[PDB]
Formats: structure tokens, sequence, C-alpha cells
């Protein structure tokens, strides 16, 4: 939710970053690839510790880095659901309530017992999406590379995202399509060399990015 | 390159519980299923071959035997040179290491020599378009930059065949074209490419010929029109 004066070095990747993601919000993060967007998201999700300052988050954040974490291909898809969902914080009771819905979402009911090694690359993405979309995290990190291979599958993923937004979820959108930002994002921010140059409505930020572009 | 009488099986426990019960009773309590049955195939240098089929047909397990990650239970596969696939892309990367340092381990694992790395090192870093960040460690790299780097190392190792699933290579179209241009250069240089997709239109235009894989066997093979037609005939009678 809230990022307060967070700093990260290795040179400082992030300098004086203050940010807040409110509930029910679709937030777009735009900038050069070299600006350090990945390091900013990692401090948010919590995989990277801020060198100076702090960030407080109400709940877990799910991003591409988390997606499909801990998968073991020797294990079955059904077995893999448990290990992935457990790493994402779902309780044993929660998994069983959602195991039925997760399998129906992936549409792998025929193949779910089969071990992951046999699955096609598309099937694995479909499975990891199903586990991730159901963990009910407070925030979702959506890079444009996500949602690839959607035989209308994106619509089911997109429909749950509307449900997630209505339930107080927050979404972070990482993409280079500014037009997409206006359509999906309630507000956006532009990141340059570890600092936020301009923030606000997606129209204002899209203008500023074009000024930089 | 050449796949002869390849067969591949796996254990199929009905319930996760049953994996326990087989420990207790000392008896197997699994199901043996064959991903690939009677797979005979040839890949000619300078060929774009399309592998189309249902997800269960076994394409992933078949591609994995070709790349060399999995050994066939029955039959054999012979390849003249290395094959690069999604599992290989960025294999062995350590994010704590620098982007330049990580290049060395990937190429060393992909078989490139210390001398071989250096000759093409200039173009590869210029190919990735990562200039100041090359000194920087991978952890700072964006997901795009990491994938962008991994493609760059793999695309120039000049393996005999490239396996391209359609979901793979997604990204900046301008960089995807850079990969597309190099693959055309790869084909001209005697390279062979394998195209895996559910887009028949993509298969028909790009693939010189194709095979249809269903239930672990090739039901129809040949010109892309016939195979794409055959794939439609298969979808009717299911």
């Amino acid at each position: 939710i809230r990022v307060f004066d967070v700093w990260k070095k290795y040179l400082w990747v992030l300098k004086g970053i203050n940010l807040e993601i409110e509930k029910g919000e679709v937030l777009g993060i735009v900038g050069p690839n070299g600006a350090g967007k990945s390091t900013l998201l990692k401090v948010i999700t919590g995989v990277t510790e801020p060198d100076k300052g702090f960030v407080e988050r109400s709940g877990k954040v799910v991003g591409l880095l988390e997606l499909g974490t801990g998968f073991n291909y020797e294990l079955s898809g059904l077995e893999n659901i448990y290990v992935n969902a457990s790493l994402l914080g779902l309780s044993r009771r929660e998994i069983d309530e959602k195991l039925e819905s997760i399998i129906e979402f992936s549409e792998l009911d025929d193949f779910i017992n089969k071990p992951l090694k046999t699955y096609s690359s598309g099937m694995i993405m479909r499975l990891a999406f199903s586990i991730a979309i159901h963990t009910e995290p407070e925030c979702f990190i959506i890079d444009e590379a996500l949602a690839v291979g959607d035989a209308h599958f994106q619509q089911k993923c997109f429909r749950k995202l509307k449900e997630h937004k209505q339930k107080g979820g927050s979404i972070i959108f990482v993409s280079h399509d500014m037009n997409a930002v206006k359509i999906l994002c309630d507000r956006a921010i532009l990141l340059h060399k570890g600092e936020i140059i301009e923030e606000g409505s997606p129209e204002t930020v899209t203008q500023a990015y074009y000024k930089l572009k």
C-alpha cells in the first residue's frame, strides 16, 4: 500500500521514493527500462529490503516473480497447486475451498493429476495464473508480458481482476502502452533514475513520458 | 535432428495419497502412461518445422527429448548439434552476479568456448542494447532486460536448431523483429527452426512443412496445408 522514503543501493537504485497505492486502484508505473522499475517493485513485494526508509503493506503482493514459485515438475499439477499456493500464503483450509475453483479456472481437470514435466509451456502458465489469481492478495503486479497465450483465458483472468478491484484490491501495471494506461489505470506515475518525476492522472503522466520520449 | 522409435513413459498417481500407500504396501500403486508412442521424425538443416496438436499430445515432452534434457525410455535420438529452447534460455543465471558476468556461465553451460564467447561478445552486448547496465548485477535488471539479455546470448550461439514456441519471444516487437531477422539469417546459414503454436495461419506462412502430433504419435505429416487440414479433421471427431 504505502512506500515511505524507501532507498536501495548495490550506486542507489532508488532515491527518495514516496508512493502509495490505495485500495480499488489500478496504478501504472511507466519509465525507461534502465530507470530501475524492477527494483522498485521488488521492495514493494518485499523480496528486497529497503536500504533506508520503510514500506508497510497490509497483505502479500503477487507479481511475475512470485508466479509459479516453488513448482516441482516431478510433482503432479494437483500437488503443485498446494506448494505454490502455500508459498503465496494460502492456508491448508483455504486451498481446499479454492482447489476446485482453481482447477476449473485452469481447465486442466483432465491433466491435473499428470505431473508438470509433461505439461506444455502454455499449460504451466495457465496453471500458475490460476493459483496466483485465486490467492486473493491485496496487490497484483501485472507486467504486459503476463497474460500471453489467452484462448479467451485473459477474459477469465480479467473478470477476476474486476472482482479483485471491487474487493479493495490494488493493481500495478507495467507496460509501454500509454493508451492502455488511460483505459485501465485510475492514476499513474513516471519513474526516472530512481526518482518519481511526475505523478497523477494517467493523461498528465502520459504527456510527461512523451516529453521524456 | 533425427528421432527414431522414441518412447517415453511416466508415473501417474491417481491421488497424491496413493504416493504414500505405495511406500506402505511396498507395491507400486501408480499408473504407467506413455507420452510418446512410435515417434519417428527427421529435421533437415534449413527447415522450419511446425509441431501442432492438442496440449496432451506430448509436444513438450517430445521437444525436451530433442533438446537433450530428457532421455528416451525406448528408442534413440541423434542430433548433429545443440538445440536451444525456453528451458535453456537464461539457464544457470545468478542474479547476484553482474549482467556481463552472467553471460559467461550461460554460454559456458550452452557449450560456447572462452574464445568463442569473446569473438561474438561485442555484437551480443550491442544486440541486447544494454550498455551501462552490463556492468550492473542482474537483480537491478528489469524482467524485460533479463529476458532481452537471455535471448541475445542464445540467439547467437548458432545451434543447429531453434525451438520457438509462439508464447516465447513475446516482448518489444522491434526486438522480436531483431530475433526474427537473425532467425532468417539462421535459416540462410543452414540453421533449422521448430515452430510450436496454436496459430495455423502462423504455421502455414512460416513453416516449410509440418507434423501433427496427437496422443503421442504423428497422425499426419507433410505440407502445412495438409497438417492444418488434418488438425481440423481431428478437432471434428473428438
